[PDB]
């Protein structure tokens, strides 16, 4: 079809500092909580 920077520019604009990003942080904390989870599993290792 028709693809070019326009979509990028429009797409970019269609997200003026919205709550769509606060999400990525939601993910960041996720990776941390899980990674640690594997660690505790080890302390239980007997």
């Amino acid at each position: 079809g028709v693809i070019d920077t326009s979509a990028v520019e429009s797409a970019i604009t269609d997200g003026q500092g919205d709550m769509k990003a606060i999400g990525g942080y939601i993910v960041g904390a996720l990776v941390i909580l899980a990674v640690a989870g594997l660690i505790y599993s080890m302390l239980r290792k007997a």
